[PDB]
């Protein structure tokens, strides 16, 4: 019933559609099609000293910028890297972001009061989101929820950028990597929508690397609204249980079918909160910690929810396997002493309180794979993203732990000043000598060099550990000496 199904859903919402004020209609158009910044407005605002710098900058080169950002900055220039130009780019990237309601909701996971954007824009988002919420008052009904499926095509990179890089067979792009497919689906049991899903009443062909084809069954009380050309907008904050994930073929090309069922969001948050208790009990006992120490935090709000939860077990297992238990215990106890956390999340790190409470300047806020914040003594690990030159999340976690080791070691040396051990005169000299002998990112500064060397020294690939010894022998010696010192103290 291709056209029949469309007509009757449209009929169901016909009064709702007619009663929409233009203000409301503009809100829904703004939501589907975000407002891009005007390239000519941005350029007019610049001073040519900055424009001179902006020309000198190789846009396609940076690891700081997204693909979307790169294209806009490449398109705009038609009219390593210094400390000043990065400072410039930190501020500039704030002024080139589209007004994107659904992106704001996904980035914050619904926590829209998070101080990760300017107060005026934050309030504008808050207002539009509350107004959209009020528009979506009419549920789909018990007549329709059962007769209908709704469809959504998705890029795998929105769920996991790490697995997304390898999902499609490189030899033959008509095929899905079976091994990668398995990793993707293995722990995919539930999903959370914190923004407004825009779904198709009838399934569409998959365009532009959208290999994920969702088939979604609505709940009777699922609030929605009809959109032009056979689409529906769904309420935010709904839950989805994954019923089946299969490789399917459409037009001689392999895609992934994801069958999901709408459930209440409260139902899934319960699972996440129980899992948080389960993983803390496992690791409090394993770490010799008080029974009710809350060290591990799940900050989960988006569409790859269950995987963030499940991967946290695997990440911490790898962490335990590759690092001396005594080191792990001493450093973690130091973090617990400062109310630190292991935060596993699928919202952007600027929206994590462990960072933003200590970083008020938005241009100084960081989003990335992982982060260590000394002020809160916390490790933050962002699931959906792909770290630069990282294989996986585990290697990413160990690098951050290296920062914590750097932190704790500096504290032990001077309990009054509590600086990083990488700020010591001794290590700065070592960085000056061996700074360029390891990873490209390790060249950045003393802290990064230490964390990168630490990560490589505890890699599952023992060829990597021996490489540090051979290429950066003094760094290797220094870190091993820091580890001894931490453990013996
Ligand atoms: C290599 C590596 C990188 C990263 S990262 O998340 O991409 N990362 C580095 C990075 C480099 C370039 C662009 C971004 N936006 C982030 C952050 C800032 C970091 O150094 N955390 O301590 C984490 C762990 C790692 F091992
Ligand atoms: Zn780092």
């Amino acid at each position: 019933s291709r056209y029949e199904k469309w007509e009757k859903i449209k009929q169901h919402y016909q009064h709702w559609s007619d009663s929409l004020s233009e203000e409301g209609r503009g809100l829904l158009k703004k939501l589907q099609i975000p407002i891009e910044p005007k390239k000519d407005d941005i350029i007019h605002s610049l001073s040519q000293e900055e424009k001179e710098l902006l020309k000198r900058i190789q846009i396609d080169s940076s690891d700081f910028l997204s693909t979307e950002e790169k294209e806009f900055l490449k398109k705009l220039q038609i009219d390593p890297l210094s400390e000043k130009e990065k400072e410039f780019l930190k501020k500039l990237k704030l002024d080139i972001q589209p007004y994107d309601i659904n992106q704001r909701l996904q980035d914050t996971g619904g926590l829209i009061d998070s101080p990760s954007i300017n107060l005026d824009v934050r309030k504008q988002y808050k207002r539009d989101i509350q107004n959209i919420d009020a528009l979506l008052h009419q549920s789909i009904g018990s007549t329709l929820y059962n007769k209908i499926y709704l469809y959504e095509n998705m890029n795998i990179n929105n769920l996991t950028a790490t697995l997304g890089a390898d999902l499609v067979d490189s030899t033959d792009n008509t095929k899905i990597n079976r091994g990668i497919f398995n990793e993707f689906k293995k722990n995919f049991k539930y999903s959370i929508s914190s923004n407004y899903m825009i779904v198709d009443i009838n399934e569409r062909p998959a365009l532009d690397n959208e290999r994920l084809k969702w088939r979604i069954q609505l709940s009777p009380d699922t609030r929605a609204g009809y959109l032009e050309n056979g689409k529906l907008i769904l309420q935010r904050n709904i839950g989805l249980e994954i019923k089946d994930v299969q490789i399917i073929k459409q037009s001689e090309k392999e895609y992934i079918r994801i069958d999901a069922k709408v459930v209440p969001k409260s139902k899934i948050d319960t699972k996440i909160q129980e899992a948080q208790l389960n993983i803390n009990q496992e690791w409090n006992k394993a770490l010799g910690l008080p029974k009710y120490t809350k060290l591990i935090t799940f900050n989960v709000h988006n569409r790859y929810a269950s995987n963030i939860v499940e991967s946290a077990y695997l990440i911490l297992n790898e962490w335990k396997n590759n690092i001396q238990s005594d080191l792990i215990k001493k450093v973690t106890n130091y973090l617990v002493d400062g109310n630190g956390r292991f935060v596993f999340t699928d919202i952007t790190l600027p929206n994590i309180a462990e960072q933003y409470t200590h970083q008020d300047e938005i241009y100084e806020q960081v989003h990335s794979k992982g982060l260590y914040v000394p002020e809160s003594r916390s490790i933050l690990l962002h699931g959906p993203s792909k770290g630069v030159e990282l294989r996986n999340d585990s290697e990413g976690f160990i690098h951050e732990f290296g920062h914590a080791v750097d932190d704790y070691a500096g504290y032990l040396l001077d309990k009054n000043q509590s600086d990083l051990v990488t700020n010591s005169k001794k290590f700065i000299d070592i960085f000056k000598e061996e700074g360029s002998n390891l990873t490209s990112y390790g060249r950045t500064n003393e802290a990064e060099f230490f964390a990168e060397a630490f990560r490589l020294m505890h890699s599952t690939d023992h060829a990597e550990r021996l490489k540090v010894q051979k290429n950066a022998p003094k760094t290797f010696q220094f870190i091993n000496d820091q580890i001894k010192f931490i453990i013996n103290s």
